[PDB]
C-alpha cells in the first residue's frame, strides 16, 4: 500500500489477496485467524506474545485493509462490511484489554473508523505514562513498537497538543532500526 507510490504494484493481485483474506481468512463475527504463523517468529515483534493475541491480530489486519481501502474499494464491494464486523468485535471487547501494546494498536484501528471516543479514548490516553510513551514491562523494542501505533493514532485523531512530547521522546531514544527481531519495530517507527 505504501509502494504504489514507488513501483507498479499489480492491483488485481493486491485486491486478490484482499478478497482472499476477506472470504477465506475472516470469521463471520469479524475475527481474523492465522492458520500458518511465519517461520521467523522474531519478525512479528510484540505479536509473538500470546496474551490477548486474537484482539491484536485482528487490529493488525484491520489496519492493513483500511490502508488499502482506496485501491480495492471498487474491486471488492464487501470491504466496508468486513471492516464493520471487525470494528464491532474490537469495540465490544476494548475495555477488557490490559497490555499497552494491544491498546495502542487497537486505538489506531478504532481512530480511523472514528470509534475511539469517550471511555475508549480516556483509556487510550491514561494508558500512556509520563505523557510521552505507551510502555509495557519488558524490552524497549516492544515499547517503541507500541508507541509508534499510538503516535499514528494521535495524528489520525488530529489532536496535536499531546504529539510533541511523544515525538521528542522518540528522538531521545535514538533508535536506528535493524537488529535481531526488529522487523515490526523498524518499519512502524519511521512511518510514524
Amino acid at each position: 500500500s505504501l509502494a504504489v507510490n514507488l513501483i507498479a504494484i499489480d492491483s488485481q493481485v493486491l485486491c486478490g489477496a484482499v478478497k482472499w483474506l476477506i472470504l477465506e481468512k475472516q470469521k463471520p463475527d469479524g475475527v481474523f485467524q492465522e492458520d500458518a504463523p511465519v517461520i521467523h517468529q522474531e519478525m512479528i515483534g510484540g505479536l509473538r506474545n500470546n496474551n490477548e493475541k486474537d484482539m491484536a491480530l485482528t487490529a493488525f489486519v484491520l489496519i492493513s485493509l483500511q490502508e488499502a481501502k482506496d485501491i480495492c474499494e471498487e474491486q471488492v464491494n464487501s470491504l466496508p462490511g468486513s471492516i464493520t464486523k471487525a470494528g464491532d468485535f474490537l469495540e465490544a471487547n476494548y475495555m477488557n484489554l490490559q497490555r499497552s501494546y494491544t491498546v495502542a494498536i487497537a486505538g489506531y484501528a478504532l481512530a480511523q473508523m472514528g470509534r475511539l471516543k469517550g471511555p475508549l479514548l480516556n483509556k487510550f490516553l491514561t494508558t500512556a505514562k509520563d505523557k510521552n510513551r505507551w510502555e509495557d514491562p519488558g524490552k524497549q523494542l516492544y515499547n517503541v513498537e507500541a508507541t509508534s501505533y499510538a503516535l499514528l493514532a494521535l495524528l489520525q485523531l488530529k489532536d496535536f497538543d499531546f504529539v510533541p512530547p511523544v515525538v521528542r521522546w522518540l528522538n531521545e531514544q535514538r533508535y536506528y532500526g535493524g537488529g535481531y527481531g526488529s522487523t515490526q519495530a523498524t518499519f512502524m517507527v519511521f512511518q510514524a
